[PDB]
DNA sequence: GATGAATCTATGTAAATACTAGTATTTACATAGATTCATC
């Protein structure tokens, strides 16, 4: 429950450094990933998305449809 | 094979926590596509 403190720390594009490091761990983490582990990570992620799609408002739904409609249509290039 | 929706995912980073108030690492979730599927 010691989280609450961290929320506070906010900073001057040292925040750039932090992200660059977050993205460095991630990359590395995925390179160590076994094929079983990756399937399991994607299986959760597809589960989370199915949820979020089941709970979308009609406003969310339509913005998603409009967006994809525009994207698919635009990819005739 | 044209079109549009359902489903899945590469990418990014908030949030939480492990580890020794602060730093370091890991987990959970969220964006914005990219791909698969349904239908005509």
């Amino acid at each position: 429950a010691y989280a609450a403190q961290r929320l506070a720390n906010e900073s001057p594009e040292q925040r750039a450094t932090r992200l660059k490091r977050m993205s460095e761990y991630a990359a590395k983490r995925l390179s160590s990933e076994t094929r079983e582990q990756r399937a399991i990570r994607l299986a959760r992620m597809s589960a989370y998305a199915a949820r979020r799609l089941a709970n979308e408002t009609p406003a969310q739904r339509q913005a998603r449809l409009l967006r994809m409609s525009a994207y698919a249509a635009k990819r005739q290039a």
